[PDB]
């Protein structure tokens, strides 16, 4: 299950627009269905959208990309949230936002809460990313917490992603406090560096670990783009797994990059494949990804998994 | 008797919290020179600064407090009209520190336009150690860039040695291409190199860890030193070494300033003293420390570290 929130998103190059979808926890479900043929349990979207049609059209989308929507609720009175994306004349992408009453972010505050609780209680695997927390109201992130402890309880294993955005929360201390929250309540946590490095300050590696650790994280990912990718594993290997470099040249605007190697690296983790052969498997698929435009690329010029 | 000349310029600095307000004078170059005077034995190494300056009272200030931390200022020309740069250091309510400069039309950066330029060149050509930045080069036009270059293969081929500092401020180059070439030429004449990690992928993008060695061994830099600020230090040449920066508590970091320039001149000054390149790297370490854990960009000499 992944706990998130996606936004219709526009993109506009000098006059002409475009309309789409897109979000951190969306690029991770999407990009994990689309090299995940079947595993224990498939069931991928827990966000709260609009009864609106544009939320209509990302639930078919989403379904045509293997991802259920059974979990999905839907509030008439509340509308899915908005971004754009702008790009100058020498490329540089600028982000405006508008999701302060989105509807993923009331999806705890439904009434049917409690039920899809108790069924995400017995569900097998969840990933979230520090976005899901901070959209959540501090009540519902109470309430989030709690959820993952039973799941905890019921054998379940917790995936945190810590993708760090200071404008949703309201103090980077409140952001210390619910991210030590959720990674006391983690078992399984993708850390990209820099956002580590703003969160908390720059750091050793060795006490980045050892923070994290000291909640109790089993398995740590530390994420460092074009540099080597540092796994500590649930046994407690500690390897560097290089990136496949990638020419000058090829780069082009890529936006879902991490997303897409948590993605990957967890579709080969966890389809019995190893830890290094993971990190592999999420390097190649994030560098095809930032050769190709737009968060989600097409399918043709996925790799071959 | 090792005379040892670091190229660059000075600025007039103003540090502003709120309404209260000090005067004083920073620059990169200053900065390592001062830190490399300070551990330096006098008979030893023989530390100067070469830079052009006003004949106005803030230049005579900087002139006797550089006189004062054991640097000569033989080289150091004067010009009357010209006025030393400024820039101002403001202090955010959380602890931010923002920079703004004036420093277009400043007296360093017609150093090499004097008459006198070509005589220096030659009593510079003989230095055992010279010591530039790319700010050093970017501030200069590119006549007198490209006549800098020429005296650092000068130097090179009478024995002496080259080492070039990456700090990186694209503002001062007009566009990111005559960054990356002007670097390359100096590359090409360089030593030693101190790389800062973020300067370097700022500057050429984000390339894997080998990448940056391998371009810069291409241009034929032989000990190749990358800084990474709270991570460990990597030293090149086929050998690799990683040496850990010393870990500090959140706490105890109260200013940043003139770390990577501090870094750079505690290497340089346990490295030309007969020491190793790890050695050299932990003794950097701890003198950018020291540095870090106290505020200002030149940090008194009482708290330095015994040697």
């Amino acid at each position: 299950a992944v706990i998130g929130e996606c936004m219709i998103e526009l993109s506009q190059q000098g006059a002409q627009l475009t309309r789409g979808f897109g979000g951190d926890t969306l690029n991770t479900a999407v990009y994990l269905a689309r090299q995940m043929p079947e595993q224990a349990l498939r069931v991928h979207y827990v966000t709260a959208l609009g009864t609106d049609s544009f939320s209509g059209d990302m639930l078919q989308a989403w379904r045509q990309e293997k991802i259920e929507t059974g979990l999905i609720q839907q509030f008439d009175n509340k509308l899915p949230g908005l971004y754009l994306i702008e790009t100058d004349a020498a490329g540089e992408r600028t982000f405006y936002y508008w999701r302060n009453d989105a509807a993923a972010r009331y999806w705890l505050a439904g009434p049917q809460a409690d039920a899809l609780c108790e069924r995400l209680a017995q569900f097998d695997y969840l990933y979230l990313s520090g976005i899901s927390l901070a959209i959540l109201a501090p009540a519902d992130r109470m309430k989030l917490l709690a959820l993952l402890r039973r799941c905890r309880a019921n054998g379940g294993k917790v995936i945190f992603d810590n993708n760090y955005r200071p404008r949703l929360w309201q103090s980077r201390e409140e952001t210390q406090q619910a991210y030590r929250e959720v990674l006391a309540c983690t078992d399984i946590a993708f850390l990209t560096l820099d956002d580590e490095e703003l969160l908390w300050g720059a750091q050793p590696i060795e006490q980045v670990v050892a923070r994290t650790q000291a909640l109790g994280v089993g398995e740590i990912v530390i994420k460092r783009g074009a540099h080597a990718c540092l796994v500590f594993s649930m046994a407690g290997e500690k390897l560097e797994v290089p990136a496949i470099a990638l020419p000058p040249e090829r780069i082009v605007d890529t936006t879902a990059a991490g997303d897409s190697f948590s993605a990957g690296y967890l579709a080969a983790r966890l389809n019995g494949g190893s830890a290094q052969w993971a990190a592999q498997r999420g390097h190649l698929l994030a560098a095809t990804v930032i050769q190709h435009r737009g968060a989600i690329i097409p399918a043709a010029m996925m790799p071959e998994a």
